[PDB]
């Protein structure tokens, strides 16, 4: 679980989402496998807007953060799972690292701020969902 809070707005995994999430909803996107929505509170988090390939995330099972090399947003092949049918999911980056599905919202940042959240696994592998395309966070 974990979620980036910048602005009024939290953003989750889509898969993720609560009642509360969909009851006052900004913007979702099931390709991407995330989700926007609405806060009372104003959060503390920063969007990263750079090209960083490096960076640090969180692993909760772990209760860790670890340096990664990560690859460039991508549509990569998921396979169907108990979550999506068989797709690819757009603007996610991969790196090698451990991760377990209850991982998903841990944090990946760079000195320029938060880069996305995690989104995927594998043995050894971890996938983030980007966010630093999404311009309109930092408004409104
Ligand atoms: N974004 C998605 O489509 C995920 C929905 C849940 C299923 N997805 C996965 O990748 C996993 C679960 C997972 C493990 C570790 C993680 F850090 C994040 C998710 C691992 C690979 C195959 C089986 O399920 C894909
Ligand atoms: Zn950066």
């Amino acid at each position: 679980s974990g979620a980036i809070y910048v602005g009024n707005y939290r953003v989750v995994n889509r898969h993720l989402a609560t009642h509360n999430d969909w009851a006052n909803l900004v913007w979702e996107d099931s390709s991407r496998d995330l989700l926007v929505s609405s806060t009372t509170a104003q959060g503390c988090d920063t969007i990263a807007r750079c090209d960083c390939q490096t960076g640090v995330y969180y692993c909760s099972s772990r209760r860790k953060h670890y340096p990664v090399s990560f690859s460039k947003p991508s549509l990569i092949f998921v396979e169907a799972s108990e979550y999506y049918p068989a797709r690819y999911q757009s603007h996610l980056m991969l790196a090698v690292g451990h991760s377990e599905p209850g991982d998903c919202g841990g944090i990946l940042r760079c000195q320029h701020g938060v880069v996305g959240i995690v989104s995927t696994g594998g043995n050894g592998l971890v996938g983030f969902a980007d966010v630093r395309d999404l311009l309109w966070l930092d408004e409104e």
